[PDB]
């Protein structure tokens, strides 16, 4: 009655044959995960950075951003492990463009099949140049199509409390970061990591495109991402102190999102958040193992222009390289303190 | 690497043939939805009551309670439209029993195929005696197996913000109630009702057990459910006044959950919430079109007692409802 109808959907398996992953694409993914893992579990003293657009709607522009990021990465690779934000799914407050997969032509034609091809082609393009990628795991079905290429997965502030996403995280083969609640508190993110650490049994879609009963083993590589909210921003020393205070035993390092709740309405506050975090890092803060940055080729956003976001506003490339270079400096400074 | 493996799952279609719904069951679900709609849209002046166990783990116990609730419902049908809570899925803060479907044997064996047969058999058993039912739509897949027997769908506080659940809602053929956020605020439930009202495109599982691209119509029968939270209980006139102010014009009536956040860790607080809600309805509060009560044969959380959250017993449930029906009448006099 409220279901207008269904359209055929190509299986993950079929799509994976159609758009094969290069050995380089596969290697990059694996490298990405190991590095992120070593960092959040305190084995490496570099900082994990998830940098990139709010969303990708242009593969050509994403590719150019990628090329830029990949070299700035090779250079700063001694202080930072960088993973590019290649988000294909966006959670709306109510309505709006949901991303590349859902509506690739960005015109309400919702050619999901074409979305998945672009999403997968995009992923192979990026990872194929030696650049790891990360995306928000909003859909619980789309992962079956791109997992083999992802190095990090984020569960949004609006879904961190969802049992379905905790079940999803427990079976993903890479680290997962749970954003704190949209109210600015960490409780739900801590519960989410605890929950995703366990094994779960639940119905899910296989690579054959059919529903089956899944059994996951648990994901010991989940961590909390501080992204602000109603109760205020939480990238400062006092907020970080309170976060550490409530992190249970065996917890992985914290990640600080410079945007969203913490950029507090103005995307221009991202570099300022960096200053405040670099401050803590340079002075010996070892609990801050990762940061998240919404960056594009050009700053700002626009409605429905080249290197410009069509969803949230991002800092341009020029100021992004500024931030990363500062962050890297902060990291060297920490090594010193720790000696 | 983190996927221990998969096990064959019977499709919704197969289960529907194995456990067909009697005509009475289907008619019952139909009626339950129509009555619910008239009430939440302000057409009918009765109150919509979603009352039943916190979770169902015993089908025999659940049947006895259904018989008792069906009789009472029969006696109070003039003021109340009762739908039994037949919850099959329970959202955890971290880990624990998730319900009848996930682990029917409640012993960590996780026989989901058996869980789904028990669930549907349960839903048929109940609706077949003429009693409409409601459950929390936690899983985006299980509805395919049970939707035809459901008159009311509830979206939990921990998933009201989820876009997947908002998309799910936009496609359900019955009224959907969105619980306010766990932080005790209403915003997300209001945004949710708006999102759910629109048509959506997303991948979902069909009656055949295969994934396809779904296009929904939009659900205009979504309403907000007040269930308290971190900021405090919100079933008082003040809180109700603020809630009403947040609802855009044309919004459906509010439902007040007597439990969870508004119970404040003590199930004995449910009848106290009732008194407060009854006062408002009796004095003429027309925005409160429904209530939700967690009750069982016996109170607390052994036969007839909940294995999840604490519920009030039957006697208490009976007193609470009688009094609610009275407020409904009083409100009728007042509205005149």
């Amino acid at each position: 009655v409220r279901i207008l109808g269904y359209d055929p959907l190509a299986s993950p398996a079929l799509l994976q044959v159609q758009i094969p992953a290069t050995p380089t694409s596969l290697e990059t993914a694996k490298r990405g995960r190991r590095e992120a893992i070593d960092i959040i579990t305190g084995k490496d003293d570099r900082v994990l950075v998830i940098v990139g657009p709010c969303s990708i709607h242009d593969l050509e522009a994403a590719q150019e951003y990628a090329l830029r990021l990949k070299k700035l990465s090779d250079e700063l690779k001694g202080d930072l492990s960088i993973i590019m934000r290649a988000y294909l799914e966006k959670p709306r407050t109510t309505v709006g463009w949901k991303g590349l997969i859902n509506d690739p032509d960005v015109n309400n034609t919702f050619n999901i099949n074409k979305g998945l091809q672009s999403a997968r082609q995009l992923f192979v393009n990026l990872t194929n140049i030696g650049l790891p990628i990360g995306s928000e795991m909003l859909d619980t079905i789309s992962p079956q199509y791109l997992a083999d290429l992802v190095s990090f997965g984020a569960i949004g502030a609006r879904t961190t409390e969802s049992q379905l996403h905790r079940e999803l995280a427990s079976g993903l083969s890479f680290p997962v970061g749970f954003k704190n609640g949209t109210d600015g508190t960490l409780n739900v993110a801590v519960d989410a990591c605890q929950a995703a650490a366990h094994s779960h049994h639940f119905m899910g879609v296989t690579k054959h495109g059919v529903a089956a009963i899944t059994t996951t083993k648990g994901n010991e590589h989940c961590f909390v991402i501080l992204r602000g909210g109603k109760k205020g921003t939480n990238y400062d020393a006092k907020s970080v102190a309170e976060a550490k205070a409530q992190l249970p035993a065996g917890s992985n390092g914290l990640m600080i999102d410079y945007s969203h709740g913490n950029s507090n309405k103005d995307f221009r506050n991202q570099p300022k958040v960096n200053d405040v975090v670099c401050e803590q890092i340079a002075n010996g803060e070892n609990a801050i193992t990762g940061v998240m940055i919404e960056s594009n080729i050009n700053e700002g956003n626009q409605g429905i222009k080249y290197g410009v976001s069509i969803t949230d506003a991002c800092i341009g490339w020029e100021t992004t390289e500024d931030v990363l270079r500062k962050l890297a400096a902060a990291v060297r400074q920490r090594r010193e303190v720790n000696k």
